[PDB]
């Protein structure tokens, strides 16, 4: 448990990043699932870009999927330290004429382990 | 325009839903399933698919490994949209099979799932 | 000999699968030459998108290359076992109408090693 | 047409400069960035940009390790297009960090550069 | 629309073709090709192509390793589309050279193939 | 010091290649930044793709970035031996009409080693 390829974090307000890949050049791909109260695009999955440098990490989501657009982007920035990734995140939302309708706040993920099955 | 997009999601009977992302002019086709059929592995969690559309055929394979829960299998569908419906055969591999026996078959018909574009 | 990234595997049809990508996600990315007799697109090469895991392998193959089309797709399904490749296909031509339009076989692709030159 | 294109460079008050190279469908976007701010590492090499675009919403992405020089963090911008500019709040991390507050803070507004298309 | 597109076919006079499978928008190429020339290494396979387009300007480069046989080099075309034909000359480097001088130089021309779409 | 993953290597006209990501198949990905006096699309990157095969590489750049295009492109082939890149490069201008229009040249690279900063 550093961040890595294939991991699963789902933070305080229950929401979740699958980060699927990370290549050598520490380049970011994942999907994340939504589970905030009082927000849009929630149960459904929307595609991660971001970047890993050792314990530091940035990703950010577009909120425009097959099912459910919210017309906004969301970027964290963060860092691992002991079995978390603490992170401070912005939100933009499309039209935007002020820093003032950027919404912020700050999201814990704590780690889920991978279960075998069938 | 109607048909298979980018763009688009679609839910077959068992209640599980193919999220397309993203077809390039290649035909490739990119993006997540969720499984929510009864008695399987791997369900309620986002898994990636990658294939081919080309016009009304399409192929899509899902990998059953993401972080949160591994299946030790692979599924591919094939299939045609024809009334606002996509009809799929499915087939099953398990890793370690040694008879083609033991890949598994089924049969999903995915329709148009509600796009809700507001916050 | 597992499945490789760069590996040749030719069916009992004569047809060729080019593996040249296996990247730690299992996406596997390649091309195949076609030689089954009473069959289209045979003798070029078109691309190969699918997924590893273990010895499980699923492919496919759209075919529209720069010489030759044939408005159809292919999706094979099976696994490496003792040193060859057994799949089941199942084959989509655009424009079908039910699921008895589509043609269904089984190949086992036998390994080529790779030669030297120059 | 104006606003967030492919092909678009685009320089910051501290001198810097995104060069955005290309946009998808998808909304994915990729470019360099070359850092001129006075006071910081990494200066006057290019950089690995990731992000996103949404109308005049944009948040992106850079890892400062290229091959001349690294300096152990990452920024994230985010922002909106408005009047001719792209107004962002940027974040930046440090490898190593282990407090919120260790996460530095800043404005950057981006204004267009000058595209000379001629040899 | 004529030109160099995606989804075209070339063939040189020494029968070797180059099938452009992609063209981004970047100016991206992706293709394969199948060397068929009297005396080399590497026949009636086909190799990964990189390069890009611009307008009739066009690079395009094929390692030579697939897996069936590999031949311990890299070509690089450079050329135009002009007359219904791309125009190249090329360079070869073997693996281990040690001088310019081993780097070896050829011109081929490419001729539009016949698209056959019909099954 | 082969030919690395995030290298960066500078000809004698005072250029930069900067190889940010040469994968197992040996596909290079890298942006450049020309110094060379006499030409255009000076001072700014430009997106570099290629291959690496032990010491050989090729490389080519399309010049057209996003503060300026030089209506051209240039291809490198060449070696890694002893501390450096030796290249011929063949420079093609958009609307040529004969291999005579085409400029021709050789680039030594050599490196510089990776500084750590803040
Ligand atoms: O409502 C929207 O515009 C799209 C969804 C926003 C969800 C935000 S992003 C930051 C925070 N973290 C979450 O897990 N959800 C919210
Ligand atoms: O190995 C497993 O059990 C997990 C994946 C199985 C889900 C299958 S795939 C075909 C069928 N259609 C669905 O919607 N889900 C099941
Ligand atoms: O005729 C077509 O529509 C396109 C070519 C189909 C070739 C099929 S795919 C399954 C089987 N395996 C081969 O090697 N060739 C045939
Ligand atoms: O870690 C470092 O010092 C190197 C990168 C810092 C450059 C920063 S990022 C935000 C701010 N805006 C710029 O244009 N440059 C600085
Ligand atoms: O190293 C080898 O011998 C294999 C590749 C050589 C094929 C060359 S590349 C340039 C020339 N043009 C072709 O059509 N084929 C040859
Ligand atoms: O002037 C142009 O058309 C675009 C820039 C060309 C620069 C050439 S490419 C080969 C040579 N090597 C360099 O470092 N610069 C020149």
């Amino acid at each position: 448990g550093g961040v890595q390829a294939l991991s699963a974090w789902t933070n305080q307000s229950g929401s979740t990043l699958y980060i699927q890949s990370v290549d050598p050049s520490g380049s970011l791909s994942g999907y994340y699932i939504n589970r905030a109260a009082g927000y849009g695009c929630q149960n459904t999955p929307y595609p991660v870009t971001g970047w890993v440098y050792g314990t530091a990490i940035t990703f950010t989501v577009l909120w425009e999927n097959a099912t459910e657009s919210c017309n906004s982007i969301t970027a964290w920035t963060g860092f691992y330290y002991q079995g978390q990734i603490t992170t401070l995140w912005q939100l933009v939302i499309n039209g935007s004429t002020s820093t003032g309708q950027i919404i912020s706040g700050e999201d814990i993920f704590k780690p889920s382990q991978q279960k075998k099955s069938k």
